[PDB]
């Protein structure tokens, strides 16, 4: 049948789907402390400079680590808030 050839094609996404739904409890549990992090840097860190913004953010993720709040650490911060379309937009900019 074509649609046993269709759907043991879509088992891969199957599969990515149904791992990605999985861990949404901690997809989820993280979100206070990353939008803790992601909105003090777009109120504060846009007049520091290179250093001075990396020695800020690694100032507060200490800090939300010594309070005991769920944060994503290897996330980084254009890639946590801009996505793929607004990159490409502004890479075409």
């Amino acid at each position: 049948n074509r649609s046993t050839a269709l759907l043991k094609s879509l088992s891969a996404e199957r599969e990515r789907w149904e791992k990605t739904s999985e861990t949404f409890k901690n997809q989820m549990s993280t979100i206070a402390g990353d939008c803790l992090l992601s909105a003090a840097f777009i109120a504060y860190a846009g007049y520091f400079d290179q250093q001075m913004r990396q020695n800020l953010f690694t100032t507060w993720s200490h800090h939300l680590q010594q309070a005991n709040i769920q944060f994503r650490t290897d996330i980084a911060r254009t890639e946590y808030l801009s996505n793929a379309d607004e990159r490409l937009r502004w890479q075409a900019s």
